[PDB]
């Protein structure tokens, strides 16, 4: 079994060791330059359909926190923008930092935003999440930078619940939550081919970055800042600094959606 981490001896340095993947040509995250990023005029527009929606759990993986959804059928999905067919929700998780000034993956012109939210869905087409993730075209990633500045209404209803999911392991009751609470007014969008941030890094990845942060308020962000990699009754690792930082662009053409 795999022991990775974010520490000094566990973390993205060490990662290639047991997924050489890792230096792949695809790896994610990257720095968008957005002045090297095209206008594709050729993009669909994004359709968010979130709806139907049926969360159903929270759960302390030891490296984020993931609040998982029923995608047994068509509740909510992603289509248009650059992906062809229809991507079912599975995941959200978050990645930030220990301070405000980092946390996300995703950079913008260098800048590293508080925090980074990412909404994971399957490619229908391939039947499970598991066949999926072996397709370079299996999965699309929906991320969304977060800014620390007026609270997030819909995000308060995670942050109450992460008292009691403290230590890796814990679990809670996390149904009828809107993830459509979560998202920015606009969907304009950065997009490029790359591959899931932690271990196994594998290289099936749409993704599909918004342009507009959400801000959140430094309390909610403060209450991420509480979570433990741990399980219970071991010694205290705050739960911080759970973010790759950019990887090689590499052959790549990072795509806006908009002018
Ligand atoms: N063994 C595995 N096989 C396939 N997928 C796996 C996985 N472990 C985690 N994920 C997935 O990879 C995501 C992390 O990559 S990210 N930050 O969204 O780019 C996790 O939230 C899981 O959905
Ligand atoms: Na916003
Ligand atoms: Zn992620």
């Amino acid at each position: 079994s795999h022991h990775w981490g974010y520490g000094k001896h566990n973390g993205p340095e060490h990662w290639h060791k047991d997924f050489p993947i890792a230096k792949g040509e695809r790896q994610s995250p990257v720095d968008i330059d957005t002045h090297t990023a095209k206008y594709d005029p050729s993009l669909k527009p994004l359709s968010v359909s979130y709806d139907q929606a049926t969360s159903l759990r929270i759960l302390n993986n030891g490296h984020a926190f993931n609040v998982e959804f029923d995608d047994s059928q068509d509740k909510a999905v992603l289509k248009g923008g650059p992906l062809d067919g229809t991507y079912r929700l599975i995941q959200f998780h978050f990645h930030w930092g220990s301070l405000d000034g980092q946390g996300s993956e995703h950079t913008v012109d260098k800048k590293k935003y508080a925090a980074e939210l990412h909404l994971v869905h399957w490619n229908t087409k391939y039947g499970d999440f598991g066949k999926a993730v072996q397709q370079p075209d299996g999965l699309a990633v929906l991320g969304i930078f977060l800014k620390v500045g007026s609270a997030k209404p819909g995000l308060q209803k995670v942050v109450d619940v992460l008292d009691s999911i403290k230590t890796k392991g814990k679990s809670a009751d996390f149904t009828n939550f809107d993830p459509r609470g979560l998202l920015p007014e606009s969907l304009d969008y950065w997009t490029y081919p790359g591959s899931l941030t932690t271990p196994p890094l594998l290289e099936c990845v749409t993704w599909i970055v918004l342009k507009e942060p959400i801000s959140v308020s430094s309390e909610q962000v403060l209450k991420f800042r509480k979570l433990n990699f741990n399980g219970e009754g071991e010694p205290e690792e705050l739960m911080v600094d759970n973010w790759r930082p950019a990887q090689p662009l590499k052959n790549r053409q990072i795509k806006a959606s908009f002018k």
